[PDB]
């Protein structure tokens, strides 16, 4: 991170697969580093969060590849998938590094392993 001085945490675009009719749907999503979840407002601040991915359900991430239904703003070297216990996610930044470092965060909390090496 570094960049700016932000909350305790990062946020930023993030959108999530269609899988229907409709396209892709833009959200604001919310990486929590202190809570290690994943916190999705419809629309920017709403009343309460909706939806919650516990980021220590995360066995990984991928760069995935822009797929129909996707913003036509964002490049190929973005979009990343975010594999979970429950399922898999369709993430993608709007960028192509404001994407990176959206895995590097996720990334940077996956799940607890060994320790001291």
């Amino acid at each position: 991170g570094s960049s700016g001085s932000s909350g305790r945490s990062y946020e930023g675009i993030l959108y999530k697969k269609g899988a229907f009719m409709k396209p892709w749907k833009a959200r604001w999503f919310v990486l929590d580093k202190t809570k290690h979840q994943l916190r999705y407002y419809d629309h920017r601040m709403d009343t309460e969060c909706k939806g919650v991915i516990d980021l220590a359900e995360v066995e990984a991430v991928a760069p995935g590849t822009p797929t129909i239904g996707a913003p036509k703003t964002v490049d190929e070297k973005a979009f990343f998938d975010v594999k979970t216990t429950r399922r898999v996610y369709n993430f993608c930044a709007q960028d192509v590094p404001s994407a990176q470092q959206w895995v590097d965060r996720i990334q940077s909390c996956l799940s607890s392993g060994p320790s001291s090496g």
